[PDB]
């Protein structure tokens, strides 16, 4: 039910805890993180743990036994990371771990954390086709992604505090250092358009170009960057110092971190030549649960299945039977309205999902319920969602019996959204369709006309002719119930 | 568990879907509302029903049997009002209505109508001592509460569908009609300064008051009048005609009784000589629903028993053990605080309560919790409280371990809201007590000096340590932990 997963890494610990809702049903429950640094002063000592930051790190595994203990957990798995694997005294730590908390730590190898890095975006990602970089302290992790399946794997010995530790802190040239950057980088045997930025190193940088650009979107998890734009300012970072760094909204942690992950970055991208990259906020700690989820599914969810959308239903509406049907009455009204509207037929996925929540904020309050629809859609539809999706399904629910704005934000967000005669015409179809389906009503059909739209149906359908008038329309069209 | 509660109504036929998630705890699963105006052209006819009203009400009531079908309620209550007990084919409506749906109509009396108004107003408003005014279609019901009980009640037979039929349909001078107004409002034996504003009618004016003052809540339930610096723009609202009221935002389904019914109001509040009416949300719908969950409690929630506030935890977070221990921090912390801020005592409700909720938004996402529990406060947190409780405790939840801009709209909403240094105390309080309690602590104890606090406790509190940096502090204060 309630799973626990600690990723020990090199800079940051982390702590997660899943809640298993449905059979493929999860949302994370609680996060945290701790800059213990265990690897502070190792890579200089051949991979020695220094005192100083493995007692850190017995304290912080301390208290992460007690979060997860406070939340009722029946299962708790930890898994160590470079700074750990390729320790002399991996064993030692791994013993006195258990002496003051009692958690038995499970080493990872190079070329199976790449594993969940890719389990993780093959699954909570809205492309499947990619090449994971999961830019950490001590290693960077790549796997290719093919339509879900892993192809390759490859675990280079380069990190963000690695190559702090002993390159950036004497002040070496810094092409001297993107010489043994590229002795590692260079033995990638796969190339591909897509990236996946993984780790919070990438995060951290995807959260200055939000910053800069004005995204208004406030979720990092699926932002799109274009590799070729950014590619020549992401170089820049590592030039830049401490002052310049917090202009640009770095956090404090992130400081003496970040322009050396910053140059691992523009070489990875420019040897595989990708053209977009996608950040991703899910890593280890999800490929660690999407492997038990999934064991008996082969590492993957089975068509249609979107664990994001599934979890939000069983959290807010567990009894869906007034809502599927509110869905099933929009892709009949679409098709029956091609002509006026002659949309393209991709944007069902998009007004199906919307259908399915768009009564789902009368868990809050019946009053502005589409207000609260589109807030819980904006900010939770995310695993399987880009950002444009997101935006259209969170519109066509806030704006349901109402007209769209010219200057909406989220509207444009982007070039590649729809016009606004679109989104009102889906938000119409879906304002229709609520008013079809409020009544128990049963077994509708509709036919069109040049502007007459004749409903038929065995049912009387009083109360939805009353608020027909409170019904925006794309255009002047006419609505009979016969 | 689900109960339906139908208002057949003079003017507006209402319909409620009640859920009991506890013992005290419910909330609105679902309402709708149809203007078939039963009452149409009866007042000639000595309250003869006409068949085109009549047939209306039939299929109207015939769908709001599926509604509540549709939602799987175990109980369905109707009731109706003066427009059907006036009336001489009283038994005929009551029987044709089983022969198409089957739902059995129980007449109540004008006595017994102002008992449910008064039932839903001493128990779900911020205030147990006022005069209820349900000013409908037909009969304006008023009764007094005196500390959560209610002395009298009356029954007044004018309305705003009743009045307009036999004196605004003819153009009579405005004070021919405040003639009859005033026949029935002088028998009103009492007096109070509180008044509460219930029914469609009343509602529909406090949106054009909350629209021209600019009011930033969006909520109507609890908005506070002053009923001697409005009560002159009141009555003007009669002499504006079609065009001018619809600028000022009335909906189009209640222009032909908002003139009428305006013209009711300013004549009881002048009687009464109120000087603070409350907009209520909650009405004969509600007060069913509260007679039979306090049958065996004396129509009273128990002390210190919200039925919102209860409400909203059994569905985000039926396990509080970890937010009732963020609450009971919070008192300690502020006594251990009082020197330096020398704050109210009463502030320490929306302490309280915050500290319960601070953690709610966790059900929707981890990322950005606070703000989706503020979220969650300002638009659910309904019952018991006025609009400036809400607004505290709103901001107190969002602005965790954050500074409060001087410009925030929600801070400014009235002149009785504390000041930004006494809200950054309490918010300081709660980020402080939020840190505290993270890991299984137990049994911790505080105590000051000048500027220093320190935290007594026999447990590590290694995390609380490391994220007190990112805390921010009302005045310079040093936090030791011995
Ligand atoms: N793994 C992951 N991390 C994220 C994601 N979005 C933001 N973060 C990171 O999560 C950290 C905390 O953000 P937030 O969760 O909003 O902190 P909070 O301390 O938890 N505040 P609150 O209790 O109000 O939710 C930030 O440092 C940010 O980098 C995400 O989608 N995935
Ligand atoms: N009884 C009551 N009525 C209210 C309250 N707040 C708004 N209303 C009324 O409720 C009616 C509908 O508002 P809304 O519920 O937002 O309509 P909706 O049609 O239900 N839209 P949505 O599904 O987005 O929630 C309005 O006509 C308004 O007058 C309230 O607190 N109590
Ligand atoms: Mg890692
Ligand atoms: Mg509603
Ligand atoms: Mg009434
Ligand atoms: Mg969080």
């Amino acid at each position: 039910k309630i799973t626990t997963v600690i990723d020990i890494g090199s800079n940051s610990v982390r702590l997660a805890v899943f809640k298993k809702t449905s059979q493929f049903g999860f949302y994370l429950l609680f996060e945290t993180k701790s800059k213990v640094r265990i690897s502070e002063g190792c890579y200089a000592f051949n991979g020695i743990l220094q005192e100083i930051p493995m007692q850190r790190a017995v304290k912080a595994l301390s208290e992460f036994k007690e979060i997860a203990l406070k939340y009722k957990s029946k299962k708790i798995l930890c898994v160590a990371t470079s700074a750990v694997r390729d320790a002399p005294n991996r064993l030692e730590f791994v013993a006195r771990v258990k002496k003051a908390c009692g958690l038995q730590i499970k080493i990872i190898d190079g070329q199976k954390e790449a594993l969940y890095g890719g389990i993780a975006c093959a699954n909570l990602l809205h492309k499947n086709s990619g090449i994971t970089i999961d830019i950490g302290g001590g290693s960077t992790e790549c796997a290719l992604i093919e339509k879900g399946k892993i192809k390759d794997l490859i675990s280079l010995d380069v990190g963000t505090i690695r190559i702090k530790e002993m390159f950036l802190d004497k002040d070496l040239d810094v092409k001297l250092a993107k010489a043994f950057i590229q002795k590692e980088v260079s033995k990638l045997p796969f190339k591909h358009k897509n990236a996946f930025g993984v780790g919070g190193t990438i995060r951290a940088l995807s959260k200055v170009l939000m910053k800069r650009f004005d995204y208004p979107i406030d979720s990092l998890h699926g932002y799109e960057i274009d590799a070729h734009k950014n590619l020549a300012f992401i170089e820049k970072i590592v030039m830049l110092k401490e002052d310049q760094l917090r202009l640009l909204g770095v956090n404090e942690e992130r400081l003496d971190s970040i322009r050396s992950g910053a140059l691992i970055l523009s070489v990875v991208l420019e040897h595989l030549k990708t053209s977009l990259m996608i950040t991703s906020g899910v890593g280890v700690r999800e490929g660690v649960f999407l492997s038990d989820l999934l064991r008996n599914h082969y590492h993957k969810f089975p068509p249609n299945i979107n664990p994001s959308l599934i979890s939000l239903k069983d959290r807010f509406l567990p009894h869906e039977k007034h809502s599927q049907k509110v869905k099933k009455e929009c892709v009949k009204l679409f098709e029956a309205l091609s002509p006026l509207h002659k949309i393209d037929e991709k944007y069902l996925f998009h007004l199906k999902i919307a259908g399915e929540l768009a009564s789902m904020g009368k868990i809050l309050s019946v009053y502005l319920a589409h207000k609260h629809s589109a807030y819980f859609i904006l900010n939770a539809l995310s695993y399987g969602f880009s950002h444009q999706d997101r935006a259209i399904i969170c519109l066509l629910a806030q704006f349901s019996h109402k007209k769209i704005p010219k200057d909406n934000a989220i509207a444009h967000m982007s070039a590649m959204m729809p016009s606004l005669l679109t989104l009102q015409w889906l938000s119409f179809i879906l304002s229709l369709a609520e008013n079809l389906c409020l009544t128990d009503s049963h077994h509708l059909k509709y036919t069109l006309e040049k502007n007459k739209l004749v409903i038929h149906s065995n049912d009387a359908l009083y109360l939805a002719k009353e608020m027909l008038p409170k019904l925006v329309k794309p255009i002047p069209l006419t609505i009979e119930f016969a």
